Order: structure tokens, then C-alpha cells, then sequence
């Protein structure tokens, strides 16, 4: 593949991955929106690494309203909301918002994101992940695949109609992935569900392939959303690729008939964080 | 909704509408690829209706190599081959080339469409669904609706994103509708699975929304096709929607990894029938 792709199980291990740092430090960001069932695996699969391989892991609380933050600082984690990340600035809505305003609240030299809804996430994860950052050349960004109702139906279709070139990154909108501070915060964030797509096609335009890897990350399971959910999150991926190609999305929400009900659905990014410097 | 939807059981009898027909004739096609398990079920629905309401009923028969084409004629259909319906013009693959095709093989004003996969369909699907023509004004297409994964994550995100106006039409990939001759030979016709997106969307840009309309039909079931198939439809669907918009579509084919595979996409419509004239 075109795309430095890592096929099988990654050969590093962490003491030799740590050596590797060389004076560069890790961040860990968990995003998290009511996830309190699965939280507390997450966070237990990462902290480990903390003062070793890691040298910061946050939990970005998007506004939950269940026992997230609480078992989540239980379970030994910093807990941040999206207010507290960047206070100046008030608060919107959807996922693109907190991993954003997560760089804010980090420093290190790599930032890595994984969901907070994973159902029993391999401790390798973040290893695995920031492996092609520290050992490679001229990588910023690493996604990961696995063995994706959106993602084959929408996103890899489309990015093959619009962006053919990216027709060999196997999971785009997988919320498991690395990259450089100085990339992240030299991009803009769309908002919602269309982050992670809007992320790849930025990085890409910017620094091509050579600039991004993937990682096999094995089996994934996480929680399984209601289809019209997905309706929902598919509009905004759609209006997130369309604006990446310079191609002018109506502004529209999807509407569904169960009566009737409209989506929100945002044009709006968020700038390069450099600008809040 | 700005678009004429019946949401109730529709009160025409059979013998009234029959007598609307006003001289106008209407024939039924059932496109069939591989369906032997449900086309005599289908064509058993509507036979009944053929000498009455409806003059003509075919099988269009799209290359089928199971035992399609012996039962649907031991069920009494007409049955028609690709290569028959228009023997001058070399066969390509796809269910809009069949549904084109099938202009030629057909002469009713009216044309009425059934997908050969359906489970126990209603006996009143046809009359339902050219209720509108023969009673209406204006009417030229009538889409059904049901209580959709390509549907509800790809086709009508897209609507919303690039043809708002038809954010009212419940299943626009319906495989159910009827049109008027004069309208489907005027129209071209989108390749593969983008025909039906290609309709709709030229009748609408073409005669606006008030020369169409959409009928309940209930519920429905089909084969359930496997993800990757729904993958290659999606592209299709993607190519045909970007191509009336305005969109220039890379017309490269999806790729799947299992090792690699890609699927055909064209981006090549057929011509208004009456070119054929
Ligand atoms: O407003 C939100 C919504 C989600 N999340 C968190 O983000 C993660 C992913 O959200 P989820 O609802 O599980 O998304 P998916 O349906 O799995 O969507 C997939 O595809 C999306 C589009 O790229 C990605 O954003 C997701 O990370 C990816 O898992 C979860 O941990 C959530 O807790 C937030 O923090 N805030
Ligand atoms: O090359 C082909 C493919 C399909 N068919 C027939 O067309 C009908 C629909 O095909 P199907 O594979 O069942 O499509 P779906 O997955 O159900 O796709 C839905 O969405 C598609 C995109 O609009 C429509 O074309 C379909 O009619 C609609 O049911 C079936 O009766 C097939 O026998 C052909 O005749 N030739
Ligand atoms: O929830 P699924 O089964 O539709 O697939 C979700 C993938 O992990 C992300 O698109
Ligand atoms: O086969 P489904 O369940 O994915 O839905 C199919 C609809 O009838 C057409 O998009
Ligand atoms: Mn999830
Ligand atoms: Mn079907």
C-alpha cells in the first residue's frame, strides 16, 4: 500500500519505544460522552503507562450526565470538561469540540485519542499507535484499522469518489489514532461526528501520504448506536468531506420520519488552536 | 409535506381506477437477477391485474443463471432477456441498463416498476402506486415508502446536503414506483444501482416536486444483500448523486480489504430512450 501500513502485531517493545521519546512527551486524551460502562476499562488499559511510556492521560468529559467523571476519577484519571480545557471560549456541542479544546488541556509533543466507550481495549493500544511516530520519519499521523456501517457505506465511497488517493486508509473514521501537537495544532476541527474524516483529509492535502501510517489494532467492539443516530452522524461526515473537496453542503439538517425530526448538522470548524495562542 | 404523500391505505378500488385509465395503458416490469425463491411470489401479486387494470407484464430478466426465468414462465410471464428487449445494443451489467431496456420491451403510458426479491408482496402494490397517475394532475412519478441502510446513511444524507428540496421523499432508493412513458424516455438512465437516485433527481430538476408523489405501502422485506455488496451500491449511488449535482466523480471503483478487491463503478448514464426512436 501506498499508505505505510502495519500488518500485523508491532515488534516494539515499550522500553524500547520509551528510549525513543527522546525529550518528546505523550499525551493521552479519552473523549467521553456518558460512557460510564465502559470508562473505567479504558482508563485501567492506559494508566499503567502513565510516568513511563505516557506522560499525561485525560479524560475530556463532554457534558456527561451519568456516573462518567466519578468513576472515571476513581479509577485514578484527570478529569476534564470541555469549560474547564478552554474557559475564554463557550462551549459547543458534539465530539470535534472536545478533542479541540483537549489540546488545551495537554502538552504533550504527541497526542494520542482513544473513545471511551471501547468494550475491553488491548493495553497495546496506545504502543501500538505511537510506534510509527517515534520510530518512523516524516510521520505525523497514525489511524488505526480492525477487523463500520458508516464507514464502509459513507466515508471510504465517498473518499473514493473525492479523495481516491486515501482509498487505502482501511478505518478513517476510527477514533483510535495519534499525531503530532504540531500538526493538530496547525489544522482547523470540524465539529461533531466529522473530526476524525475532516483530520485525514486536512493532513493529507497538507503533507500526503508519506505523512500518515495505520496500525492494526486487531478486533473492535464498542457500543452499537441506533441507526438514525448514525443517520445523523453520516450528514455531518457527508458535510465535513464535501467542504474538504470544495464542494458547498446546504447547511441542512437530515430529517427522519418515526413525526418528524431534524438533525443539526454544523459548517462550522473550529481553527488551527495556534490561534488561541 | 411539499411533496403529495398519501399516508393511509389509499380508498381508489380497482374497478375506478381502471376506469380513470381514460385510454391510457400501464405495463408492469419485474427487473430479476438471481431471484428464484421470491419472483413467483411477485408475479403471482399482480398477474390477476393483467386483461384489467394492467395490460402488460414483464419479467426483465438480467442475466439470471438460477431457475429464475423457468418459474416465473411456468407463472405465466412474459419473460424478457436483455439482449431481447433491445437486440441492436450490446448488454451491459447493472439494474439501470435492465429498467432501461425495458422501455423497449414495454409499451404502456404508464410503467410501473416491482424489485422480483420482495417477500409476499401486496396484491395492491400496482394499484397504489398508479393512483396518483390516473387520478392526479401533473403527477408523473409516484415513489413508494415503508416502514434502509444505504437509504438512511448515504442517499438521504445526500439529498439533505445537496438537493434539500427533496428532503420530504421517505425512500427515494424505493425499487417500487411508477412514471409515465413520456417522462422515463425522456429521461437518461443512471448505470447499476444509481438508477432510481438518477430519476428522481432528474424529474424533480426537471418538473419540480409537484410532478411527483409518494405512496405507503406498509412494510417491507428483501434479501438481505451482505455489507461489502451494499458497499459497491453506495459508490454507485455516490457517482449517479454527484454526477446531477454538478460533481465531478474520480470514477474510481471502491476497494475493499479482506486481500484487495474493487468494485465497478461507472459513470456512464444511457441516453433518453427516444433517442432509440
Ligand atoms: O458529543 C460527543 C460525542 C461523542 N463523544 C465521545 O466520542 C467517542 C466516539 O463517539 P461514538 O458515539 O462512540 O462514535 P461512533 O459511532 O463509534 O463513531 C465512529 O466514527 C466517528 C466519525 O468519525 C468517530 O468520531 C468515532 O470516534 C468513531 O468511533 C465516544 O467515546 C464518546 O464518548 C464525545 O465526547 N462527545
Ligand atoms: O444487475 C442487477 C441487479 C439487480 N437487479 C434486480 O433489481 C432488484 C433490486 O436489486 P437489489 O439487489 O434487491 O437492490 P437493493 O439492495 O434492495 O437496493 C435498493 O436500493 C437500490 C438503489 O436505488 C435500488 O436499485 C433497489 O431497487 C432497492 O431495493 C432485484 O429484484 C434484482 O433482481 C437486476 O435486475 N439486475
Ligand atoms: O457500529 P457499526 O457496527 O455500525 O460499525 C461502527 C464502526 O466501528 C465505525 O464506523
Ligand atoms: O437491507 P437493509 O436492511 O440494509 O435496507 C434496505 C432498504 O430496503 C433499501 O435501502
Ligand atoms: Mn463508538
Ligand atoms: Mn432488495
Amino acid at each position: 500500500l501506498p499508505l505505510d501500513t502495519t500488518w500485523h502485531r508491532p515488534g516494539w517493545t515499550i522500553g524500547e519505544l520509551e528510549a525513543a521519546k527522546a525529550g518528546r512527551t505523550i499525551s493521552v486524551v479519552l473523549p467521553a460522552l456518558n460512557e460510564e460502562a465502559t470508562i473505567e476499562s479504558v482508563i485501567d488499559s492506559i494508566s499503567p503507562l502513565v510516568d513511563g511510556l505516557v506522560d499525561e492521560l485525560i479524560v475530556l468529559d463532554s457534558g456527561s450526565t451519568d456516573d462518567t467523571e466519578i468513576r472515571a476519577i476513581a479509577s485514578g484519571a484527570r478529569v476534564v470538561s470541555r469549560e474547564q480545557a478552554l474557559p475564554e471560549v463557550p462551549v459547543r456541542p458534539g465530539k470535534g469540540e472536545a478533542l479541540w479544546r483537549s489540546l488545551a488541556a495537554t502538552s504533550g509533543d504527541i497526542v494520542v485519542f482513544i473513545d471511551s466507550d471501547l468494550i475491553n481495549p488491548h493495553p497495546l493500544f496506545v504502543p501500538w499507535l505511537v510506534g510509527p511516530l517515534l520510530t518512523g520519519e516524516g510521520i505525523q499521523l497514525v489511524k488505526s484499522f480492525y477487523r463500520g456501517r458508516v464507514t464502509e457505506l459513507v466515508a471510504r465511497p465517498l473518499l473514493a469518489a473525492l479523495r481516491p488517493e486515501l482509498g487505502c486508509v482501511l478505518q478513517p473514521l476510527s477514533g483510535e489514532y495519534a499525531a503530532s501537537r504540531e500538526l493538530l495544532t496547525s489544522l482547523p476541527f470540524a465539529p461533531g461526528y466529522g473530526v476524525e474524516i475532516g483530520l485525514l483529509i486536512d493532513t493529507f492535502d497538507r503533507l500526503g501520504l508519506d505523512a500518515i501510517a495505520q496500525v492494526n489494532l486487531g478486533v473492535r467492539a464498542h457500543r452499537n448506536r441506533p441507526l438514525d443516530e448514525l443517520g445523523a452522524m453520516s450528514r455531518q461526515v457527508i458535510a465535513t468531506l464535501l467542504s474538504r473537496c470544495g464542494i458547498p453542503d446546504s447547511g441542512v439538517g437530515l430529517t427522519q420520519f418515526l413525526t418528524r425530526h431534524t438533525w443539526p448538522v454544523s459548517l462550522v470548524d473550529r481553527p488551527p488552536m495556534k490561534v488561541m495562542r
